[PDB]
């Protein structure tokens, strides 16, 4: 088999079509998401044409072994789709209408600057390269392009699957190579952040400032000390759910911040106690009272500040 | 291979069948299961009709490539299941008996509301798409459906596996498509989360209150901040055999609710102290006093609210 | 290929053996096993017979495709077994000797309620469905059911691998089905979890019980809270080695009870700090003694009735 | 098919390139990367040269079981590359222009002694093996050498993709090996090392010396020893993430050189107490006076020192 | 295709080599490694002899399934090799040799005794069982056994790979097998675990010993179960990267000895605060200053007994 032969010298054109069924596994670490769905192409090709009458059929089904059918690839794939051929028609005209169900391991980064307030453009790049006989281009038939009403990413709201009509055509090792790119706009479920990771964290930092209602060394060391320690186990369980970036997340910036608080208020706690014990209370009260209201201040206008920075 | 024609214009009857081998795997934070059942599968078709008569045999074995069978697909799976033809056998008026033993990874969404005192309904979608030749209909044949008796599903107890008898019959990409509903009824062994998490979580609680009897700073600080520091051990311990849900779930808001004790004890615990050190120790006394009886008390009535609402 | 005719209405025997190679991946919280071994069969094929006079050979060598092969699968397996026929073999008289090599992931339930120092028998189900034509009846082969000597599962000893001789015959979907039960016995190897988790855990427990020779309520609340968490610990890393279970384990249950100690042992220390403070250290001075006998007393008392009920 | 032959005694020259289409999965603890790539192969086989004046096409398609093709295999993967042949491509003078899309696991070694401020050289070794009838020699055509410009590695800047032009021509087995050095140039992004490992790490330290400017045994012992502990869990955090080398890292060695910091504070911190108890307080104050300076300095110039011998 | 034919009785000797050209993943806790590597056979098939001058060719190349190949198969291995034929070599005189390259995942069972100063003998174990026509024995062909200079495991030295050059042969259902033995051994590269696990145990061991120049209980009571607790962390930390073993390990030894000086170390404490308590500080005087010496003493001479047991 070889590729339709042109009427004239155009390019020959492959409409293709993405019906998502299934989303599953967004990797946050790994940046990859896994997807099942339908891949529809069609295009015309003359050699297959027929009479309606003289068959007696409207319509002509045929193996993929028996006709010429486009090598289209995905880009941003770990491995090669699984595909399963659903069915292959043919038109009096030649018109084919092909029809797949496959699933695939995308590969698509993701910006964590704003995690877990985050949304997301997942990238699905469709790809055929042209051949010595012809230049083959690719079109979106947007009546062919859709998702499932059951399709759930857990974790994530599913916003829209559209496509950019126009293909990027370029070339590629001496052949023109034809790109469409399919984008899924998600936007993060922020919501169990909030008791899980947020809410625990701000409550072990207010209970390190209860230190500026008390003159006891030996409490106040075991109260900021072991509430850092608590700090330092949810900012490894953060890390974790994440992906290295070479710049600073939202949550990282915060957690990190929590850090300065931490270890100001050991400062404070050390120079309340020294002067303690150098007769000079009067003077580590004053520090002390400043401190009851500075403390939530500073933190406050500092989280207006990174909040501003960040959205 | 071609469709079997209609007599008439009548859609063409595949009757359906699941019989569960073995269930495993019920991944809570995937929200999938691993399934090896028998499918089963019946249809007829006229052009296998024979004579038992002339033929002597009452019925006929096919291989799968020697006639047409309908492509028949999971809805809510990972990848295509994994199948082997068991049996094809064909009756004298060319009714076909179909059966393949599979094994799957399916896709079911999990109401984690009440956990680990849930209930769920797992789903297995068959679908059939139509071909240009004729409209494919799927229907179920109870006597084909059931489970093994030594089908177990570890940490769950299973109910019930039936199938919703009339398929959701509607049009994708411009075809027909029928649907049907196996569903597989469980309910989560709640047993170990009593022992392991729930009364753990409990003691360290209640050894929090036992600074309600002591006067001494350090050693309440002492007792409030270990087991606040055991308790975040817990969340997190849970969080991981969890995914993250858009709602809160029993077990998360009494998690949860459980960090707001540990901060109001802190309060108090500052409290008695600060009034002590300004040589108030009768309102220390009054307040402590009062928190020994509030705090179990509120804790109590917090908690029948909590299960009100969810259950 | 058909199944061969009978000579009168006799069901085909299908003689089966299981020669066990290698034992690996006892996982047991999800009560697998992954098994490579050979599989033997072997049935009496009237079609095939031959002379050895005539021939010239008093055995024939067949491909699988060129005989008939009896569909003989597993029940409790993940995925079909992964087989590579060794040898097809026709003695003068139609005896057929088969011989294939085999690797699987089993699923066969364990009882943990003695856990670490339970025994399980670990089953390997082989199933045979009949056909329209011939109903199929499997025997064990008493003399190709074995193991290799350096067969080995980590973290067992392994006691026997035999095969119950009958047949579980039974209906499954108007097909008679035909079940044999291979049987593996196993014993843990408990050696490990003495050095790793149960004198760790005891020794943990001993130090909270030196608060009994102490009147520092800051160093016992110290002692007692600092090796509940340790206890806590150990707690989590037994769970995790584990599967969520509808009834207790013996080591869980001996964990559980060791916070109830922890639990009096804090009620104890605070009682003891409550009398103190109230100027009656005479009486905590006698709840204190008698703890230090209660307490070593009570815990060998329930460890035997623990023991008792368990063993 | 058999390989073409020499028209005097020359080896056979099969020009290479690879072009990475994705770059993801650098596994630092496997010493592992995944790669999707082109993988383009050129030779002459002249008994598939034709007339371009009579045959009217300029080029000639060939499946690849209809020709000769070399087996090209990498030396450092997991498992052979999963492949697809795109297009073979024969020009007049019989020229193969072979192309293939793969996907493979490869195995590199990683220097970790710089970690995380390292640079690597990723290798991709191709490999030919000589047959009877003739050599075969490896060749780069460097114009079918590079990468896209969306390849991204998480967590790592990628700086080149070149091929050492003069391949690797040595004996194996009796036969000629003719091996290329395709080498991926990678510099490690330590951006987020800094606020969530290298900052915590030294904060905490910071916060143990604040005991030198307490008198405090009781208080002095809980700082060293809490920041100690969370010390230990971020020595613990990076283990994790990285192999076991016979050789000290940049972070390894900076992380053992604080623990030597830590047991020098506690000996500070014991002698003090020591000195206060034999009532020899002015002297503790001349030890504790001499740390506060001692300290950081010491860290600082043992820094420079580390810096200086691993940069 | 059957086996060749014998000229007298002897059995056919089929000659192998192995030749490594990577070793990656040995899995402590699995017992297993992976390997990719040459097999190679040879063999005699008279069948199979030509004339160079009438075929032309001087060897004679095939296709797998053109020609009869020994059943060559691994026998500690958990799936069948992956394999892919490079060449099949047939020579005049029919002397047949074959070349494939595979990937397998070996079990390999490892001796922990002496851990991390550990060597072990990994053994990869060929295996062919004769036929009915004729007994298939294997050899070994010294000058195709070897290994690539830049095989490399991760964590181990490689010594040595050799093969046991007589085969053993045996009876197994009632067909002779030949079994060989290539072995290769290893030394573990202990380096890492010094300043990662060693060291670090014994800094914080050392620090709970600052006890005996302590008089204060309550930082006595906080130095002595801090540092416990660290030590219990490095006892799961090491466990996880080991599997359960019915003997102790080395490591694993001083692991346990640890926590007895843990315990005496309590017990000291408690005795010196109890006579302090009881007006009796000389007695306590006299048992902490001996403990300073017994202590160090014990624990050199206890590491001497160990190290001389294990070593
Ligand atoms: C610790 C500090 C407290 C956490 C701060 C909240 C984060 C925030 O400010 O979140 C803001 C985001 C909304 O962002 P948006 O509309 O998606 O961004 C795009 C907007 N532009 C294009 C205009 C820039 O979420 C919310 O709905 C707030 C819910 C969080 C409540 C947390 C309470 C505790
Ligand atoms: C701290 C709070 C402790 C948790 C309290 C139990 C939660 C609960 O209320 O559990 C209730 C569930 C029963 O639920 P159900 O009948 O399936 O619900 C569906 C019923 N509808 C449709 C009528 C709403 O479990 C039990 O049998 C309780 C036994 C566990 C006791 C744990 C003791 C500790
Ligand atoms: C905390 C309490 C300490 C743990 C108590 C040991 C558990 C037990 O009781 O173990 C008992 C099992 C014996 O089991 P069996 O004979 O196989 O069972 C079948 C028996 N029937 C049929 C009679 C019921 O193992 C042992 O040899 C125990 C040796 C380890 C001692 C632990 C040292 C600490
Ligand atoms: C505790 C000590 C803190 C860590 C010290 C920095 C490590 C270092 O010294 O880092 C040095 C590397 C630069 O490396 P380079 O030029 O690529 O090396 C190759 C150069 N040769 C070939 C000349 C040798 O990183 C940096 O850009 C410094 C940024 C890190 C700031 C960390 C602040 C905390
Ligand atoms: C806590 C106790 C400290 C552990 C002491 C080292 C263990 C040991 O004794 O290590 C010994 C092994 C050497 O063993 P070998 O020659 O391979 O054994 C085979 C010997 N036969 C055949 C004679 C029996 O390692 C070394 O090279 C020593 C380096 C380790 C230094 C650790 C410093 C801390
Ligand atoms: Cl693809
Ligand atoms: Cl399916
Ligand atoms: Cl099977
Ligand atoms: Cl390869
Ligand atoms: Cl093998
Ligand atoms: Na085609
Ligand atoms: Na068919
Ligand atoms: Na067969
Ligand atoms: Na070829
Ligand atoms: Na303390
Ligand atoms: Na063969």
């Amino acid at each position: 088999v070889s590729p339709p032969p042109p009427i004239a010298d155009e390019p020959l054109t492959v409409n293709t079509g993405i019906y998502l069924i299934e989303c599953y596994s967004l990797d946050d670490k790994a940046e990859t998401f896994k997807v099942n769905a339908f891949l529809s192409l069609s295009w015309k090709d003359r050699r297959l044409a027929f009479d309606p009458v003289r068959s007696g059929v409207r319509v002509k089904t045929y193996e993929p072994e028996a006709i010429w059918i486009p090598e289209i690839r995905f880009v941003n794939v770990e491995n090669a789709r699984d595909a399963d051929v659903v069915d292959i028609s043919v038109s009096p005209d030649g018109t084919v209408q092909y029809l797949e169900r496959f699933s695939a391991r995308v590969l698509s980064p993701l910006d964590f600057r704003r995690y877990p307030f985050d949304s997301q453009t997942l990238h699905i790049y469709l790809i055929v390269r042209s051949v010595d006989t012809r230049n083959i281009v690719l079109a979106v038939d947007l009546e062919k392009v859709g998702k499932n009403d059951d399709v759930f990413l857990t974790g994530w709201d599913i916003e829209s699957f559209t496509a950019v009509v126009k293909p990027a055509n370029f070339a590629l090792e001496d052949r023109l190579e034809s790109k469409l790119d399919y984008q899924l706009r998600i936007s993060r479920q922020y919501f169990s952040y909030i008791p899980n990771i947020i809410l625990p964290m701000l409550f072990i930092l207010f209970i390190s400032w209860t230190a500026f209602w008390s003159t006891s060394y030996e409490a106040n060391v075991t109260l900021v000390v072991s509430t850092l320690i608590a700090h330092i186990a949810f900012n490894i369980l953060v890390e974790t759910n994440l992906p290295k970036t070479p710049y600073m997340t939202y949550t990282g910036a915060i957690i990190f911040m929590i850090y300065l608080f931490y270890f100001v208020a050991v400062i404070e706690v050390t120079v309340q106690h020294y002067l303690k014990v150098e007769s000079q209370p009067a003077r580590a009260a004053s520090i002390t009272r400043a401190s009851r209201i500075a403390f939530p201040v500073v933190f406050l206008l500092a989280n207006i500040i990174l909040a501003f920075l960040f959205f």
